[PDB]
């Protein structure tokens, strides 16, 4: 038996009793609509912030919508993190994560803008990279409409928005914005495939998110597992900017974290590893359901705040 | 043609145009002596503090000399440093690392207390492991000649005292002291053997610690390669404290911090790994010769902070 | 305060910075060792040169330790300089002062011949005496093993070498060797007792020669305060040989080496006095780490060229 | 005693000795300063050949002081100048008693030599020689337009009183510098310290080229105060002093005063080169023809200056 806090066990054991229908079983619509239910009832509510305001930036595809999160309507010139939410590139949006960046807002004292990349299956590999990508080279411009000077960004980002964090952080790297990726923050992210990982073998069913969802979002998205853009670990990490790696003991793609964080050792990175000891992927959305979940996002905002001095 | 700071590229050419003996070429106390000399000529003054007070505690062997430093002349229980000195378990003593220690215990404001360690070739492997492990169960113990209540211990130690560090927290893990290790902190610590390794190779000469010097270390405390206490890579990593690993890019044992930082993560434990780009071995105790190597120091304190709240 | 030259000011600082423990509270291999170091780290590299050879003599307790640097692999008659290394007649070696008789051989284009003349405490004065006298006289002779016949002896030496420079000349001036003393260069002597000097209560502490080591040399020498060989302010000067005293301005014992030359003029004889403006004793032995005193020793030698015509 | 005396300086001496000639006392000034311009006439080696050899004048504080340059180059880079004061107890001596031994530094040193024709005792006493010969060493150590060549410092040298007149101008451009340094000085066998009373005084005081009575005699004619430091200048301040040579000879009724100086100098921590001749005396830089050997004797204090600039 894996070790998992008392929260999180009685969070697994309601899950379980309520007993809901498959990603599988649902129509895409009920789908995205049970994952704004989930952080909906799960999630602390929303903080009160200065600036909450939708903008939008020009696309490869169209514009990409966004949304702006501040404790202060004026700020001084500094970094902007540029979020990109879960989901596995099918379900999530600006609202499913909506609290979470009003939170990562109000205790680093920063600016936090949301992107609404394009979703599969509607819009499959690599859509969702392109618009995360455009996004943060707007950010990072200091356009008019951001209302802030942006000095650096800093992409951050939960499981397939983990994966967009990496990814952007390789391709601004490779051709830089007008200003660099001064921090990643990839949060339980999907780097290397966790087909044939242990962690997935491990906690296939019943830790939230599920192998069975896992096979859902990868025929949804088809990204090809050669591809840096889909998966990461693939990547020339040589240049990595610096990295906060945060994984969750009981996820199945928990050993996909691990991975990334030895690349980044092996290639001579600064990073900090944190693995959150008895909680599942999801953790930074379930932070009312499961209340120690609030400690461990705290313990990653701790980090950014030493890694930014 | 490796990135090195201009600063340490200066201080590397002042010692090849000095063109010395190796280690083995000198006496024993005339490669002691170069070493007092290093550090005496290349670090930063001491600070001034309320207490620095020279003390020891029983070891298997007879008394282990120890140093208390302390900015405060009182302080309520909380976590207590305990610090390791480098040099191979051949060379270095309470005086090589006194100012660095005194810079520890400012910048922290946390009591440390500095091990005398019984050295080789006189004292062969485990006899420094013996006296690191006896003196920090003791400061663990809150003895009242000590008088600083120890809350949890803080293994801290660069080079061979980062091999201490290390095999001091897997012992005290396997067998607890009265409170348990909070953090460690091994600066560019040997954990793996790194014959073999590629930065080795890569640095053998003129980076400050060489080939030369590992070997003579290695003749003299006779260390098995196959005991996790010469070689803690093959101790057991999965209850690991919390563990910062500061490396420098230009290190001949370089590789051995990535493989123990790499071990950690492998291991689902929390790690910061810093790797300090384009300066050596011993960085730590050349801040005054180097001063760029100040804001290293600064960055391994900070982490620290972190990591411990 | 003091006249200081800025890179003279750097080196005291980094001695003040390291702190080590005083010679007295050092073993004596500590102490030695800790003067191989100081001059290892602080001196020039030796120059190349043709011949660096080591023989011996027969001394009165047995064979007295030589070594002979010349630039040439022959050369004809010509004078040979005899050199008596410093370090109060405790510490010092042919290590200590190589790099410096490399420099005097290159520069003067002259043979050198070094002394390993017994050390107190093991063996009190007159001991180093007895062997710089004998292996004088032994150069004088123009021994085979030598491979170059000496005209005239030029007897030097720094601190206690500079004494003993002054007492060589005196007992070869009484009972002569085969060949006369052509020039003797006393380089910081010690010649009259420093105890009560105006310098030594100036420069007692912070100057690289401390008070406290004159009493550690003074404890383990033994030379009583009347006798000329280890006072020989107290011998006769009347027949005194061609004189360079070369002192520091910051030397302890800088009146010591004033009191000479002046006893010198007063009996009438030749001498060139030279007080090196900012810096301390050991400046022969400190020219990389104090670059401008590569210059006092030039000047030194260009008073050697001008006495010898 | 029976003190050392080179053969070629003894014969020196005996001759003079043969002579029986009058003291300075006995004389009339003009006849003393002719009988010394007749003796190194005779006793000093021939003028060196030189490309320079030109009157100059300055202004002084009582008029204009005639000065001879002598230089072995017509042009030179900029560099030290020497500015030479003759001996003579300030009373005799001139610009051409003292010309050939100029010419001789000029030639060996290859440096630019400015001699000063000072105002002599007794129609001028004390202080007029050195307030002429420090007003000379300042107007050289200008670089004026008229020298021909850039002074970046000045070197005093002069023998007897001129070594005297060294060592006070040495201090008083000391207390209130010229344009450039004092790089050197050379004092030859200078008065510094009252000679009465000294060992050398009472040993040599007959029979070695400057006597006892002729020390009388200019004592008489000068006036200046054994108390005035720019009389006896072992009682100015030496913790300044810049690099000196100090020349003595062994038989000089005056020896022990150069002792004296280059003993101060050496207690202040002033670098010195104390050179003692054996076996000659007073006045060894003119008498080179007479008594060969002191040729050596200068080219000694020549070796020496090279190594004290270079
Ligand atoms: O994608 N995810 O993280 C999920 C997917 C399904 C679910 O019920 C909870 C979380
Ligand atoms: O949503 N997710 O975190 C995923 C989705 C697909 C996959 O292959 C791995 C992880
Ligand atoms: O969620 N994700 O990060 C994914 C999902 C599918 C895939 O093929 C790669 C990554
Ligand atoms: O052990 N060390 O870190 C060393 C050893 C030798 C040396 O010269 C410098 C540093
Ligand atoms: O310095 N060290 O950490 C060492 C030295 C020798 C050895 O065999 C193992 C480790
Ligand atoms: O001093 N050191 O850090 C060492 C010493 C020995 C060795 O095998 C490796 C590293
Ligand atoms: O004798 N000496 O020159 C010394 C002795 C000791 C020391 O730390 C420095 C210089
Ligand atoms: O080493 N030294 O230079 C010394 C030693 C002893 C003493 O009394 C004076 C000077
Ligand atoms: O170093 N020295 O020259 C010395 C040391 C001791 C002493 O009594 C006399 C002279
Ligand atoms: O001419 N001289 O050299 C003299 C003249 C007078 C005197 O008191 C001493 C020396
Ligand atoms: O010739 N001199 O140098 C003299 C002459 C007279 C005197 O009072 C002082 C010095
Ligand atoms: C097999 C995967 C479960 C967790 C074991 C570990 O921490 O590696
Ligand atoms: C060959 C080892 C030197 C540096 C290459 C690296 O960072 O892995
Ligand atoms: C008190 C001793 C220090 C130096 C003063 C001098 O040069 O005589
Ligand atoms: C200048 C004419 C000579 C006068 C000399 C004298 O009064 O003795
Ligand atoms: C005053 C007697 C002359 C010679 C003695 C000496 O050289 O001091």
């Amino acid at each position: 038996t894996p070790f998992i806090r008392p929260d999180m066990k009685a969070f697994l054991e309601a899950i379980a009793a309520m007993a809901g229908p498959t990603l599988a079983e649902m129509t895409l619509e009920e789908a995205r609509a049970s994952y704004v239910a989930l952080h909906g009832m799960a999630d602390r509510p929303a903080r009160e912030l200065a600036v909450i305001r939708n903008l939008s930036c020009p696309g490869p595809a169209g514009d990409i919508p966004l949304r702006l999160y501040d404790a202060r309507e004026s700020r001084e010139a500094g970094p902007v993190i540029t979020f990109y939410h879960g989901g596995g590139f099918v379900i999530g949006d600006l609202d499913t994560h909506h609290n979470l960046c009003t939170e990562i807002a109000a205790l680093m004292d920063l600016p936090v803008v949301a992107v609404d990349y394009r979703l599969a299956p509607e819009h499959p590999f690599p859509a969702a990279i392109e618009d995360c990508e455009a996004a943060t080279r707007w950010v990072a411009s200091s356009p008019s409409e951001l209302g802030r000077t942006a000095s650096g960004v800093i992409p951050i980002g939960d499981a397939a928005g983990g994966n967009a964090t990496i990814v952007v952080s390789q391709l601004l790297g490779a051709k830089p914005a007008d200003v660099p990726v001064v921090l990643q923050v990839p949060i339980f992210p999907l780097a290397s495939d966790a087909v044939g990982s242990a962690s997935l073998e491990a906690f296939a069913e019943g830790f939230v998110l599920t192998k069975a969802s896992i096979e859902f979002f990868d025929t949804a998205y088809k990204a090809d597992r050669a591809d840096p853009r889909g998966f990461p670990i693939l990547g020339d990490h040589t240049a990595a900017p610096p990295t906060i790696v945060a994984t969750a003991s009981l996820d199945p793609i928990r050993d996909s974290g691990r991975d990334y964080a030895k690349a980044l050792v092996e290639a001579g990175r600064d990073v900090v590893y944190l693995e959150m000891e008895g909680v599942t992927h999801s953790f930074t959305n379930i932070r009312a359901a499961v209340p120690s979940t609030q400690g461990d996002l705290e313990r990653i905002i701790a980090a950014m705040k030493m890694m930014l001095g």
